[PDB]
């Protein structure tokens, strides 16, 4: 049974716990966090968006039970002293922020732990995994991995599909991210790079993406939205087929007319919007728009997980 | 000769286009008429909760509101048909309700003795759709009852005609993110007319733009992103000259790195925001996306007072 460590027990790190408890064969031995285990009890169990805790928790001295399981809890915020070694600590799932790329992260390797799985982006020499597209380029070898962004999550089985049963020539991505000191109040354009890296994921792709994200000040359900030109004819009935005979627990399908706060506790890491899917004919010529919706903490955690698990049984 | 207006809804709207007017020559507003007590209507002429304080005088005398040392008469009938229209010798009505959006509604100002409506909103496709700067070549007078589009069809009009004319379209699609039931703490996507107007005021992009919007929870400036597909190759820097050698008191542009509450309070009916251009190429194919902003409120009322003047010479 696999030993897991989460560095960074915030609001990555306690939703992946939650998650973590509804599995066999794997079990968090150890969280660490700069904030005092109280507070981070209170923050696990009671949350007013994704909503109570389903289980048992309580404080113990230097450790939480969870489902009347110890947990222990460190606050030592450099990662190398930590004592996942002892512990026999198999997998650190590295959600503080801090440490996203394989050097930062063996920090994690060096006291101990044979493996990482970082919450975020981490570089080109770390595969790069969105569960449910591409998590078959793992083989149990590798000792730093990416579960990418909670962008790439959203897009990655919404252009996987165009790929594999249109064709893509080329698109163009718009993500609307519900969340420097202007972005409080302000919608602002921002860089991503989740497009032009699609490559990573999907490699068919490479070279073939590129958007950018318009960031607006309210917390609530985020949306990517994809303008390609695809390799054959289509249309909005048989786009939205190809997408729904793809859905999975990775990869909702939705019908309905739904606002931003419908899609908050969702679990797939991408909800495709049937409802939002255009195709524009012009003599011939078609422009197409697809849209996925996602919510950034639940979405990408479930994802994280996902991801987790399934390297966790290559070893 | 000065021209008269009414100014019937004397809202958002027709609060800042009474704003616009008085800064005119050659116009002045004679009457407004509007349900809501014309104690509300003061104070909120005054105080704006987006465009700030009202520049000059405004106080309630009888029968009227007194601005800049100048009476308005002030009414308050549902029905337009009844309004003194001709007793006054309104010449131009601007319809701001939001309740008389297409011609047969209108018209009751015409019967009420105006000589001429322009609906401060989409006005059904037989009342010509104009956008300042793009197509008001299309009036010729005779008109009674026209139309100043949307605040999106004016944001959209200006850069679509200048990929129309330089490099040509062959599709497009339009996503506009909206400014503002749901839509106070929601996203919300919802459908637009916009992009299919934009084959009205420039018909040689009939049938081939469509789009819609996602309405954004938060009072601050919106815009209007278009992605299209090209009869000529274009580089960024070619579509940015562009847009710039089109720029106009209704077309601004734009090359600083800005945020939404950098728009709010702007004159021109759009502004192109040069730093937001992509032009993707691949395989020899180009997918092209271009980006504008407005206010959904000054950007459009100034927009709709231009049309008003131009309509008014005719
Ligand atoms: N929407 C999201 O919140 C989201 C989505 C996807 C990925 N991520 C990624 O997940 C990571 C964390 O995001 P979050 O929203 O949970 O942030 P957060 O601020 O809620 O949590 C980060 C936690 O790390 C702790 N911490 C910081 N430095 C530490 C150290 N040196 N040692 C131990 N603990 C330390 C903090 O006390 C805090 O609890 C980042 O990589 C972020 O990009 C976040
Ligand atoms: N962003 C915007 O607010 C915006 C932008 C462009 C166009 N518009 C359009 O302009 C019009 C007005 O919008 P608004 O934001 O000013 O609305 P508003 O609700 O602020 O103003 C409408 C006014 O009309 C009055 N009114 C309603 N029915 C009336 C009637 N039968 N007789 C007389 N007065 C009546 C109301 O009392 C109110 O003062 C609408 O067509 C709207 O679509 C609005």
């Amino acid at each position: 049974s696999i030993k897991v460590a989460i560095n960074g027990f915030g609001r990555i790190g306690r939703l992946a716990l939650r998650q973590i408890e509804k599995a066999h064969g794997i079990e968090v031995a150890a969280v660490n966090d700069l904030t005092p285990a109280e507070m981070l009890l209170h923050l696990f169990k009671y949350d007013s968006t994704q909503g109570r805790f389903q289980g048992t928790a309580e404080l113990k001295d230097d450790a939480i039970v969870v489902n009347g399981r110890e947990i222990k809890v460190f606050a030592n915020p450099n990662p190398e002293e930590l004592p996942w070694g002892e512990l026999g600590v198999d997998v650190v799932l590295e959600c503080t922020g801090f440490f996203t790329n394989k050097t930062k992260a063996e920090a994690h390797i060096r006291a101990g732990a044979r493996k990482v799985v970082i919450s975020a982006p981490g570089g080109n020499d770390v595969k790069t995994v969105v569960y449910g597209v591409n998590q078959d380029i793992l083989d149990g070898s590798e000792t730093v991995i990416s579960a990418a962004s909670c962008t790439t999550n959203c897009l990655a089985p919404m252009a996987a599909v165009l790929q594999k049963e249109f064709g893509v020539v080329e698109g163009l991505m718009t993500t609307i991210h519900a969340y420097a000191r202007a972005a409080a109040l302000n919608i602002v354009p921002n860089s991503t790079g989740a497009a032009k890296a699609i490559g990573l994921v999907i490699p068919e792709l490479n070279g073939k993406l590129d958007g950018s994200a318009q960031r607006v000040p309210v917390a609530t359900g985020s949306l990517t939205e994809l303008v390609s030109v695809l390799e054959r004819p289509a249309t909005k009935e048989e786009i939205n087929a190809a997408m729904k005979a793809a859905s999975s627990e990775s990869y909702g399908y939705n019908e309905d007319q739904i606002v931003s706060s419908d899609v908050v506790g969702i679990e797939y890491g991408s909800l495709f919007d049937a409802t939002q899917t255009r195709v524009m004919t012009v003599g011939g010529k078609q422009l197409v728009k697809t849209v996925a919706w996602y919510d950034n903490e639940m979405s990408y955690t479930c994802q994280l997980v996902r991801t987790l698990e399934y390297f966790a049984g290559k070893i």
